[PDB]
């Protein structure tokens, strides 16, 4: 387990059926936010969508994915994105965090409690609309067609601590969530064990 | 049997899952086209979506929906439509059919094989996109989610003789399709009993 957790998803095999359905309880109102996460990637491709919140008219409303030895940060749509280079590789628990603002379009990334990317005037004044759904480990593809889901974009590996925050996280708290006692640090939008998480098609906890 | 047909589909109750899955054989890419049908208007609400063909970027590519007394026929989008006034019935096998072209934006509607309405230079040059889903008996929405199909948009009743053509039908052919010897003339785009049709969510085949 990454730092002090005892539970983690297993994702033993990426196939055309592995996915999950999360049903958060509270609104997604966000003109700014931050999202720490610990990840253990087994294989990284040019395109492998770890998750993406999508609306009926904007499936790419939120998304981040690893492009070989790089990390992509998609906001709002495919066109608007931020990328850092050569930080994520196969098989190691690594803390990923970031921040965004709509006032002057400020956004940033924080790995291991340490900066990874930053820019300004992106998604300035943007507000995420509701009505979409957040999906983990898969992109929009067939589910019950004897497979269907893109095994290419599917994921295999260990994950734990699915959390989301309603506002920006200070650099101090980002560092703390990058520390060895980050398992108990959870956000309010989503908290591990607090938010409804429904693995499917292979994603197994290792509690 | 009406129109000489030998099979039909019953929509016994307007419900949030009642619909049918239609998969026409050939592409829908047409400029001048026509399609006629017999409808037994069981319920005529202020809005009872008869069907809805929609592409991802345009939910209202093609949509015929029935109002209290008017057959509102939408082409391309909500902006362009063709509408009748006081000649739609309740609980009676009735004929409604329309044509369209992009050359000069021609369009028409045909009740009981008799012309109903028409306008010119409507969507001139427009080409209907292909590859979309031809949802029937209900405006496109979720079914497996559990309900999803707004019952107001849902329709109930018996349906027979589904036909789609690749050209504007002549007046003589419209009269022929409006008679008791109209079952045999079935559309090449879709022919009653040719294109696979699966009533679902309460609907069943009937004859």
């Amino acid at each position: 387990l990454p730092a002090g957790c005892e539970t983690a998803i297993l994702f033993p095999m990426r196939s055309k059926k592995i996915f999950g359905s999360v049903h958060p309880v509270r609104p997604m109102r966000l003109e700014s936010f931050s999202a720490c996460i610990w990840v253990k990637a087994t294989d990284v491709l040019n395109k492998t969508i770890l998750f993406s919140y999508g609306t009926k008219r904007n499936p790419y409303e939120i998304q981040l994915y690893l492009s070989y030895q790089s990390i992509v940060f998609v906001v709002g749509g495919e066109e608007n994105k931020l990328v850092a280079e050569a930080m994520v590789s196969l098989g190691r628990w690594t803390h990923l965090c970031g921040t965004w603002n709509s006032e002057e379009g400020l956004t940033s990334l924080w790995v291991n409690g340490e900066l990874a990317a930053t820019t300004v005037e992106m998604a300035t004044g943007h507000i995420v609309p509701e009505g979409g759904i957040l999906q983990i480990g898969q992109e929009k593809n067939g589910c019950c067609v004897g497979g269907g889901f893109d095994e290419t974009l599917a994921f295999s590996g260990r994950l734990t601590g699915f959390n989301i925050w309603d506002s920006v996280l200070s650099n101090e708290e980002i560092r703390e969530t990058g520390g060895a006692e980050s398992c108990h640090i959870r956000g309010n939008i989503v908290g591990w064990g607090v938010t409804e998480i429904q693995p499917h098609g292979g994603a197994q906890y290792v509690s």
